């Protein structure tokens, strides 16, 4: 039974790497430096059409419970207990969504009760390690604890979905007065306060400590290496920052490239550990990101706004490909043909049944229905779970910044066609993704047959799984479903 | 569904309290001060005939696994991975016992695999908290972790069964200059280092914050408050030490009395926390100790050696009552009638079914058989699990000291009669416990009928549960079972 490592970067877009996931190298592929992603890819398969939701919380709750985001209703980011983080709107009320996230127990207000992926792995004999960003439940809610969620070891994981600082010189946001700590102060790295250890480095050091400890136990391990990295604020990692200045990047872009290269140093350190300790041929490594790169905030990024995941449109918080299409690599020695690419689409809730299959766990009990479809047939080249398959997103919410494809929406992807419905004004956009990867050309008027059919598909699904919608403040009435206009 | 607090003291004797568990007050009762134990007893039931094993490891593993010590084979104290702590003998070899303790996973070298009591509570909706001495698995084996054993919260719990120092001035044993930490350094209390916080105080304050956090979750809790007190070394607690010196006690005994009182202050502090947060009426409090007081060592205790649990014979490590009869109290408002006593005997593995029944876990499955018998019928005066019941101990090991009843033995108690068999020379002792509480009068010669039947009772049970035995170095052959002599 293999060890499993799920290496999850935060807010990393499809092109925030030197490894080309498109059909040619982009301007971004040329300036970033991720040699360890390339090396991992030479040894495995990369998925060029892998999907998440557009925001941390819906993606990570889908990962750990195996439900679609429309069903678990954690559709915008969580932290404050019993409170909606949504930006105000003069037009609509957001859905009455599950602001407190997921947990494994019943009767926790505004949560989705679910059998945790880590719990099933643990109860089947895996040693389970969480390291970095957890972000599964609101603060003072059982899901705030990686331990409650079935992890036996927890490094730095709590309810926070961001981080107050990468810099050890700032204690990662922790106060040494009687000052109250920020929400996103990173716990569990006290050993490193006041030093110049970047938080990404510290997480990898502690992760390697946990991995050496796991080698004392005669059981396989599951490691969730969930970086805070490349979430805002984009602090400068001085280990690589100047090199990108010398390369001619703006300070903003140099800072961002340097978070990327530091993330990739963490992957290499783990890969080197696997090599030095004889675990590499018996260990599955999965690389993933949880939503698109941030392309709506010019105070962090340069370039034309909403183009920082080029050639994809927009980014984090958007229904467009820039916000949902993610870099994904799997290495499974003996099973997965090295140096290959797979173009069949999949979505984050598939990780749940797939990882359990990799762990050799069958007919397990869950309190919630599982919406993920295993993508082992893509890993083994034996089947195509994307054929005839519909993928669903639902964001009856209001995130923080305006832009293309951002706002309260629900999306269905089926075959070549993507339907994006806009709850606020009833607008519909139809894109043929293989022909129009940048979502430049709205085909809705040229194909009302596809629009009607896809709208029914989307509408039936949302209602079937209990998905929610916003309502209009002027009238009190719910926004029509896609198939009601 | 009530909250449950299991308050477990280490190495506390039947008479290490001001609350008299005998039918007459002793001199120890006069000198010690446990006013909060008296308070708890006036509101609950005292068990005047409650048994553990004579050593920390078999007792604690029986509690957590519901298994009699003979079956789980963690029959002497554990810490070093894969090594016997047993004293060397030029007479016998000890059993090939489970030096590595218990865990919940299989294929772990010298462990008893078992479904943990905290896992079943956790999986049935309880918020599970461990605070203090865990001592469930050897260092660098899975059961060293309270988290592995099903606790969602761990304060100071590791593989250590002892502690380097009670003094925050001594960092509870943790080194700061250079990297060599002693086995029993107390983890998880770094913010108390270099203060004058006695460790029992530190444990209480962190338990109180774990309970405040537990108020945030809409689920009942289980707190395993397992003190390191009153284990050696007997450090002086300045809060109480001089008072006992003024009462007239020798320094050794004043330090012991001070350990006893600081334990009792912790009990009071949790009891007041319950009172002040509205939890006292829906919380079960179980007071228990894991074995008899240390009466082997004149460098720690004054008075006639091997009498420090008087009127009981001997103490820790002995199969005599001084090694196994423990102080036990249960408060359960609305169920248990206050200020009462229960004479019926019970044994530590019974805590496992009883706590699950208190938690209304009406159905569950376990990988291991459950030897404990619920004592809820004693709490409610509905029945008598004690009638006809045999109790069993097996110590096929070599503890560090000699003394009365200490050495490789197995024991059966049944009705009024207790039979101790000595592996080293086949000696048998038969005592009428209700007539001879001090075990001063061996009645084997007077009742050969009994000795044989109880011999067969013991032998059958040991073989039935797969218990173990020493072997002789002369012949190489196992020591005779009691019913082969
Ligand atoms: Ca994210
Ligand atoms: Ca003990």
């Amino acid at each position: 039974r293999p060890n499993i490592i799920l290496f999850m970067v935060d807010d990393m877009g499809w092109q925030d790497t030197s490894l080309p996931f498109w059909t040619q190298k982009t301007h971004y592929n040329e300036v970033y430096e991720t040699p360890n992603m390339e090396r991992l890819a030479k040894q495995g398969v990369m998925f060029t059409q892998a999907y998440a939701s557009s925001i941390c919380s819906p993606t990570r709750c889908s990962l750990i419970t195996g439900t679609n985001a429309a069903r678990h209703r954690v559709t915008n980011w969580t932290y404050p207990k019993g409170q909606q983080t949504d930006r105000p709107s003069d037009v609509f009320n957001v859905a009455d969504w599950n602001v407190n996230g997921v947990c494994q127990v019943p009767n926790i207000d505004h949560t989705f009760q679910a059998t945790s992926l880590a719990e099933i792995l643990k109860d089947n004999g895996y040693h389970t390690i969480h390291c970095g960003k957890a972000h599964f439940g609101a603060v003072n809610t059982p899901g705030e604890s990686p331990y409650h969620m079935g992890f036996e070891v927890n490094i730095a994981g709590h309810a926070g979905g961001g981080l107050a600082s990468y810099l050890g010189e700032n204690n990662y946001g922790n106060r040494t007065d009687g000052k109250p700590n920020p929400w996103f102060a990173v716990p569990g790295l006290d050993k490193y306060w006041g030093t110049d250890t970047f938080v990404s480095e510290a997480l990898t050091l502690e992760a390697i400590k946990a991995l050496n400890h796991a080698k004392e136990y005669n059981q396989p391990f599951f490691l969730y290496m969930a970086h805070y990295a490349i979430h805002v604020p984009i602090d400068k990692d001085k280990r690589f920052y100047q090199k990108y200045i010398d390369k001619g990047l703006t300070p903003k872009e140099a800072a961002y490239a340097a978070l990327i290269e530091g993330m990739d140093k963490s992957l290499g350190d783990l890969m080197d550990w696997l090599d030095k300790n004889g675990e590499a041929d018996n260990t599955i490594v999965i690389f993933m990101s949880d939503n698109g790169g941030l392309s709506s905030e010019p105070g962090w990024r340069d370039g034309k706004l909403h183009t920082q995941n080029s050639p994809l449109n927009s980014g984090k918080g958007s229904a467009y490909e820039g916000g949902v299409r993610e870099p994904m690599i799997v290495r499974w020695p003996g099973v997965v043909k090295p140096d290959t690419k797979c173009d069949k689409y999949l979505i984050i809730e598939d990780f749940y049944p797939s990882i359990l299959e990799m762990a050799q766990v069958k007919h397990y009990k869950t309190v919630q229905p599982i919406d993920g479809i295993s993508f082992i047939p893509l890993l083994k080249q034996t089947g195509d779970p994307s054929k005839g398959r519909s993928l669903y997103w639902n964001f009856p919410n209001h995130w923080g910044n305006d832009g293309p494809g951002i706002g309260p929406t629900c999306t269905v992807r089926k075959g070549d066609w993507k339907l994006i419905y806009y709850y606020e004004n009833g607008k519909k956009e139809l894109f043929n993704i293989p022909q129009d990867i940048g979502e430049k050309n709205n085909l809705a008027a040229q194909h009302p047959d596809i629009v009607k059919h896809l709208s029914k598909d989307l509408g039936n699904y949302l209602r079937k799984v209990g998905g929610q919608r916003p309502s209009f403040k002027a009238t009190g009435k719910p926004c029509p479903w896609p198939d009601e206009i």
